[PDB]
């Protein structure tokens, strides 16, 4: 039996208490719970989700450790995994799981989705697919991967690009291998660092506000990622307000509301375009691209290529 | 055959007059007594609410004609669902209301802006479309201005309401009617616009990770009477989130917590400060709380506003 | 608290008793009483059972002392019972089907909290007159566009071009349509006095399928063909073969699809009607009831495209 | 540029035969140097086995060529999904193969055919298009013979894998490469058809209640050496399929239990008769099962080609 470490970090879903409910885990692995935090994802920061990255990287490079599960909440789990997927230096599964329904719910999912999360972090065959966000039955890849209804169960969806894999009958089926750059493969290392660079969002939608970007760029951000309409359409309040942060040294990443999607690139208007990454996606690799360049023409290549 | 007007305010439906917009397609000719109007002209992320409040009134003059059976409005697909909204709540007629866009250029290669027009007439002049609340044609699909919303960036099949699906849909030019929203709107509306020349201001902040309060600080500081929060999951705010509503609701800011993820519930909570917005999205959401505050303040009939509009 | 009686037929949800005692949360949404009316997996659910189970609800709903129905039924072919009962159940009182993706004793089993919903639609006075309903997964689908999309998800049953007809949430109903169909109180589908139902087969399209399938099924003495088509219920130049030879036969063919959404439009080039947006399983259903009033093409296609 | 040869299965789905097609679509040739071959031409719900091997057997002969760097295939919608996925298991090249199709005639308003086959093009010719199995492009999206499937009868975006999604997209003409399928096909594939000219017969059945038992009487009586089931929920069985299904394995017949559901997974069952189709439909687990049974009619054998094609 592979060796698993679960961590929780919080959600709906003591971690000892979260083992205990679901004796079934011991038959799939050896586990051993580690309490990393405990707060509502709503409440997760960028710092806190640095040392978990941190910590699961420590975790990985031992030979005893197998895999590891993190419990999570589902409200910003797509933004803690992609950071993941992004900086951890490893081909061993690390599975983040979660539940919208709360552990006294009746019919809560938390229970499966542990079960499940263990069996595919512990299956050989999970090795090398980038963060993975198992739920309801689905194996979602970090990169695709997000809420997208506020209440269902079957709220994690990849519209466009899918599943990587589903757990049925007690089976893994695999289906794809995301072709996007990620974890042993990643530019992306944070061992060295205690904080990320600071990154806010701005909605778009009819008479958006100027003044936000102001604001924006007098708390001292280093990047702005906004939630076009369309296709990162913007105003011309808002390419005032993006001219003023880009005068200012501040990277503009125009990114959509829609959910879903490809905001093309458009020599016509300012700053870069977020290619198939969503909002909260966007501000997760801005922050880590910024950590290693201000160059527009750089930052560019890894939103199209992580 | 039908007396429609179309109404033209711009989009990639044109990217163009109105009557070249018909003229490259005449077969819409055929299936009404069309009349070209150009309203506006701009891409519609530069459309404001002082507009489409003029639009609303102007489509509320044309329905009042006994020599006009329905409108066809020409939008942009950026935020064509705003304004659709918009008159969805203000448009006192039962007569077919239509927004129609396109997602590719009228010049492009397999342009859907011409079926889409096609469609949109063929739906407006149909008698069997009255009475179902404003509509947004494309893609052979028939949408209800209160649930379609803009889910793709870039592709032809964008406008989706994944949860509550279409109101029909047009295959083999025959329209086929599945759904009556089960929501007030148009003659049913208490939303009389009348007159006015301008709405409260409504700003939309985001939710994520590291959210901060100084949004929040600004938006009240620059006298915003209401504030739509897309937020993490359902209407979930950090503790610099509950900061900054408070300081809103001292304010008399009215706080309308939507979310981020598309689709879904945003249930009651009462630990939580703010009203909540039912399944209306953030771009739905601040269209219904700015015609809300133009007739009170009370959270209590706000809040019922968005559990029945 | 209405009055809500709970018929069981069968299905992974779970006799009946034990499966009320089991969620006794839903005695506190209305005032319950169990009836088994059968036990069967839903594979097996017959027409005749069916037919039954339809004139039992009518039976029922006709008493002043009960405001609904929740029907537990197996998730392979509830989508066919329901829309049976949705185009036959003279009532505006809710009718609404239930079932469970996960067997009773598995972890997470979905089958509590789908029947408690179910229990508080079919008890909530805004849901009458809205036709037969499936309750599962926080969605209620209505059986006329509700379908099982996926083989094991919990998530299965969507209604893609239509949506649901509402959801359940934070223990609250949101509806959010109104079918715009016939159905129900507005439908002429009396089947009171039938015992019966004419023998309806449905035929898939793909490359290469054979002729003497539909040779098989006239000489079986079907009296209508369903036909799973390829696309838009397009036919190979076999299928046409043995639907011309099903007409000849005296045989009512209806052209649906295979694909799983959608029109099947009018075409005057083909032989059969079509099945408007209709899947396979609902055509079947509408096409047998269709047959005991009528074998005239123009009234039976006339049904296609309002119920 | 590269060089791309255009196979036409069927008519034009561009302008108004092959020729006509590029004549109608001239861009085409600024992506790549084309070339033109009709190799049939028929509806494609006419498209049979017989001449699906030959049109793999021609392809596989095309890209052996050092002057073709890929191909592009027009056929019909309606089964698409069965001669893509035929080739995605028997051509034995990396090379590109990219079926292209359309949803409107090409003489219609708005045809999409045009900038369908425009994206085909891009996408065979492309360099980083390689070694990703057969590919089926059309409404902006690349999908995988495996998984891609015609879900709707008449919309332009009925190509969808709902769960698996698409191998790319195609937005402002550039490709968007998302996934790479995790199964084996074209050069790691085990199917070697060259030298055959018919294939085993396999019947599709329908799962409903009351689905008839002289159905598979019928199937066995004709010689048939396989049975795809398109089964109630997850391939469940009625008492009648259990019998008719007892009888075909009696007469050496091997049933394939899939899904008629649409989507998902059949799960194995030790307590019900035949195999599963994990993921595969009706249409899909009826090609594979074709090809198995060219090699073998082991049960186990077959099962497992069905967990890795
Ligand atoms: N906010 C809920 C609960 C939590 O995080 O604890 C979630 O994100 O799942
Ligand atoms: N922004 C595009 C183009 C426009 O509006 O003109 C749209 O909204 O359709
Ligand atoms: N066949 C399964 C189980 C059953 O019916 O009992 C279902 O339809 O739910
Ligand atoms: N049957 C239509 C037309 C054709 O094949 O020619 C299709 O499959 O696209």
């Amino acid at each position: 039996l592979p060796n698993i470490v679960i961590l929780a970090t919080g959600g709906t879903i003591g971690v000892d208490t979260l083992i205990n409910a679901v004796p079934e885990v011991k038959k799939l692995a050896n586990v051993k719970g580690e309490q990393f935090s405990n707060m509502a994802s709503e409440n997760m920061t960028g710092d806190v989700v640095l040392k978990l990255s941190q910590r699961v990287n420590e975790l990985l490079a031992r030979d005893d450790v197998d895999g590891v599960v993190i419990t999570h909440g589902t409200d910003t789990v797509e933004e803690s995994a992609y950071f993941l997927h992004l900086t951890v230096k490893s081909d061993k599964p690390v599975v983040f799981v979660a539940a919208m329904r709360p552990a006294t719910a009746i019919s809560a999912d938390g229970p499966m989705n542990l079960l499940e999360a263990v069996r595919v972090a512990g299956d050989k065959q999970s090795r090398g697919r980038g963060v993975m966000v198992v739920i309801n039955d689905r194996i979602g890849s970090a990169r695709y991967i997000t809420k997208t209804n506020a209440s269902t169960l079957d709220t994690f969806r990849a519209n466009e690009e899918g599943y990587l894999g589903v757990i049925i009958g007690n089976r893994i089926y695999y289906q794809n291998r995301i072709d996007k750059l990620h974890t042993t493969r990643s530019v992306f290392d944070v061992r060295g660092l205690t904080s990320l660079p600071k990154v806010d969002i701005l909605y778009g939608y009819q008479d958006d506000p100027e003044y936000l970007y102001d604001a924006a760029i007098q708390h001292g951000v280093k990047g702005i990622v906004y939630a076009g309409m369309g296709a990162g359409s913007v105003s011309v309040r808002g390419i005032a307000g993006m001219r003023k942060a880009l005068e200012k040294g501040v990277v503009v990443m125009r990114s959509t509301r829609t959910g879903n999607g490809i905001v093309p690139p458009d020599e016509e208007l300012p700053g870069l375009v977020s290619d198939s990454l969503n909002p909260a996606h966007a501000r997760i690799l801005l922050m880590l691209a910024l950590t290693r360049t201000s160059d527009p023409k750089v930052i560019q290549e890894y939103f199209h290529t992580y």
